[PDB]
């Protein structure tokens, strides 16, 4: 899987 | 908030 | 599956 | 709020 | 299935 | 309030 | 199943 | 509040 | 499964 | 608060 | 599994 998070 | 998730 | 979320 | 989900 | 939600 | 549910 | 919730 | 859940 | 939560 | 979880 | 948390 791959995941990108910006906060 | 920005998110992407792939499996 | 794939998922994109913007808040 | 923006969302996309695909399976 | 696929689903798009804007709020 | 916004909701989507799929099975 | 898939589910999207915005509050 | 923003949520996505997929199984 | 995959899950994305923003609060 | 931002979270992503994949299994 | 993989998990990303921002607080």
């Amino acid at each position: 899987f791959g995941a990108i998070l910006s906060s």
